[PDB]
């Protein structure tokens, strides 16, 4: 997150980090056993860590849980990140508390204008890198369709949104891929991609989750 402010430990209780050794991409708690991530965030040997804020010590609240199965979208395209999403069940439940929770899936479509929270562990600066150890969030609005297609001629389709300030300086960037963009409750987006980080008239692009609702709920009925 570039351009953003320290959220506080455990203010997003539904943020979720993916770890293979390391940290690598985030994902959102959508119930006690099933998590919602970037289908790029795909690879096998993933743990799932709940309740974090630093993700290098032990501070008390987490929850360290593996995953047993990993579904990507079945129409997932990795050339243009069309259907970029994928549901990740944990080998147990998770215990839900004040400082654990899942969020809700929405029951339509978020129009533009909206404000929305954007969480992760990303990096911090549109030109070279650091990383941060706590979790970042900032709020962004939801951009038009118009304003979005704009920017990024013949690559936009109608399972992605843009968000965030055409003229740059706060955005998602690498290490927030597939974390939540949450607006009024209810979970609407997941971090996907962008052109750089923070660049003028280059906001960042996440997966339309309303499109999504009807397969993740089928889905996770029979598995
Ligand atoms: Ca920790």
């Amino acid at each position: 997150i570039v351009g953003g402010y320290t959220c506080g430990a455990n203010t997003v209780p539904y943020q979720v980090s993916l770890n293979s050794g390391y940290h690598f991409c985030g994902g959102s708690l959508i119930n006690s056993q099933w998590v919602v991530s970037a289908a790029h965030c795909y690879k096998s040997g993933i743990q799932v860590r709940l309740g974090e804020d630093n993700i290098n010590v032990v501070e008390g609240n987490e929850q360290f849980i593996s995953a047993s199965k990993s579904i990507v979208h079945p129409s997932y395209n990795s050339n243009t990140l069309n259907n970029d999403i994928m549901l990740i069940k944990l080998k147990s439940a998770a215990s839900l508390n004040s400082r654990v929770a899942s969020i809700s899936l929405p029951t339509s479509c978020a129009s533009a204008g909206t404000q929305c929270l954007i969480s992760g562990w990303g990096n911090t600066k549109s030109s070279g890198t650091s990383y941060p150890d706590v979790l970042k969030c900032l709020k962004a609005p939801i951009l038009s369709d118009s304003s979005c297609k704009s920017a990024y001629p013949g690559q936009i389709t109608s399972n992605m949104f843009c968000a965030g300030y055409l003229e740059g300086g706060k955005d998602s960037c690498q290490g927030d891929s597939g974390g939540p963009v949450v607006c009024s409750g209810k979970l609407q987006g997941i971090v996907s991609w962008g052109s750089g980080c923070a660049q003028k008239n280059k906001p960042g692009v996440y997966t339309k989750v309303c499109n999504y609702v009807s397969w993740i709920k089928q889905t996770i009925a029979s598995n």
